[PDB]
């Protein structure tokens, strides 16, 4: 006898496992255990992973609820599940995606000189060089003190709450809730801080003090700069890591992009298509019975879609696992999800990966891994799969 499939099936980001492919073709929804001990219906096809995401009666907000068969702990208040609803409610939507798009003035500049310093110094060093803890990181936390208007050397304190407050733990965490709580005290002082005056964190203060905001709550403003800093530090620090091994694995197309940077922008979509950043499915929760596949989803029922199920669909994108740069659908991949959640921070992390890459190309154009691919070591129980060092030379 055997037990029922585990969910995630690996925490390695460098190759998918042959299991998701049979499990799409014979059962693109079926039913799976997760850390939790709870079961789960994991969605793998292209066109079921779009129906869920597509149709709200699959909730996010209800996966935070009591009692609910849960994909891995909170590591966060019940209510900041429905974060983006809370903004919405508040009248703040606009305004927060104005502040996180790459468009303000300077913000590229400040983006390719930051990688620039960071590279120049790698190569001080000599190699080998680890580009997570040492390139797409930092990068990744620069980026989004500039764009919260925050100062730059607060990001390293802040930044280290990550490997906590994203694991996927199958119980809470309490190192989560103390460092969640310091970050709400700091992004509270931010609102109070007259310094601070650009960016998301500035422009949060100013409408934290207009009439027509005046019965929103402290609590929410910095939860939005909390929320914001750490979703967006961990979805592009860890998407630029995985992205750089994918290049690495390809020298044709490193040298490529290499001799032809217009085609960064194309190179950087498919390899957000092929990425396995994110370790789990999305959760929903069913709040009707809704007939998926095969299968009647129950009320109540956890829904998990499997990004990398949709993305490396032969039936959406032929030879999937290629990256091939003049796909007629580029963009249609859901690397950034579907539908009512689609990531608000979409056009950013796509420009960080963009500078990230252009700029480590030029700067050292013959880079490769300085271990063999098996000696990178995959972080496990968390949101993201990411090596834990990523050593080059060039
Ligand atoms: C390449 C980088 C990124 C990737 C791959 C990524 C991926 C995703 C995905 C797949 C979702 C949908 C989650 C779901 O439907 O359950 C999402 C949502 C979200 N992302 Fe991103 N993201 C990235 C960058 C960013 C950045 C830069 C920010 C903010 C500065 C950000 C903030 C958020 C937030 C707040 C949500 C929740 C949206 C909602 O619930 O409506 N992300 N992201
Ligand atoms: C729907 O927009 C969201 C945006 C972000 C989160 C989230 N912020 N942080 C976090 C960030 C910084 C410090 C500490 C925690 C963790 C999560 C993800 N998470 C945990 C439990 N359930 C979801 C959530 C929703």
């Amino acid at each position: 006898a055997t037990v029922l499939l585990e969910v995630p099936f690996s925490a390695r980001g460098d190759r998918i496992p042959d299991a998701v492919a049979e499990l799409r073709t014979r059962e693109p929804i079926r039913k799976v255990r997760t850390i939790t001990g709870a079961e789960a219906w994991l969605v793998s096809s292209y066109a079921l992973c779009t129906q869920v995401l597509e149709d709200r009666r699959f909730s996010m907000k209800e996966t935070a609820a009591a009692g609910a068969p849960r994909l891995n702990a909170l590591t966060v208040p019940p209510e900041v599940v429905n974060n983006m609803g809370n903004i919405a409610d508040a009248g703040l939507r606009k305004a927060v995606m104005k502040a996180i798009t790459p468009k303000a003035p300077g913000l590229e500049q400040f983006l390719r000189d930051t990688a620039n310093s960071l590279l120049d110094n790698l190569i001080t060093e000599g190699a080998p060089a680890d580009l997570r803890n040492d390139f797409a990181d930092p990068l990744a936390t620069a980026l989004h003190c500039k764009v919260l208007g925050i100062p730059q050397e607060d990001g390293p304190k802040l930044f280290r709450s990550l490997s906590i407050a994203f694991m996927s733990s199958a119980d809470p965490i309490p190192a989560a809730k103390i460092n969640w709580d310091r970050d709400i005290e700091y992004m509270a002082g931010i609102l109070e801080n007259p310094n601070i005056t650009t960016g998301l964190m500035g422009e949060l203060s100013r409408l934290r003090k207009d009439p027509a905001y005046s019965h929103v709550s402290d609590e929410l403003f910095a939860t939005i700069g909390v929320t914001f800093f750490g979703a967006g530090v961990i979805s592009t620090g860890s998407f630029l890591t995985t992205a750089l091994i994918s290049l690495i694995q390809r020298p044709q197309l490193r040298n490529l992009l290499h001799e032809k940077p217009e085609l960064i922008p194309a190179g950087v979509e498919e390899l957000l298509r092929i990425n396995l950043s994110f370790a789990d499915g999305l959760p929903r929760l069913a709040t009707a019975d809704i007939q998926v596949g095969d299968v009647l989803v129950r009320k109540g029922e956890l829904v998990l879609v499997l990004l990398e199920g949709a993305n490396f669909d032969p039936e959406h994108f032929p030879n999937p696992g290629s990256i091939e740069l003049d796909r007629p659908n580029p963009t249609s991949h859901l690397a950034f999800g579907r539908g009512q959640h689609f990531c608000p921070g979409s056009a950013l992390g796509r420009r960080h990966a963009q500078i990230g890459i252009e700029a480590l190309l030029k700067k050292m154009p013959g880079v490769d891994l300085a271990v063999p691919i098996d000696q990178l070591v995959w972080r496990t129980r968390f949101q993201r799969r990411i090596p834990e060092r990523l050593p080059v030379l060039w």
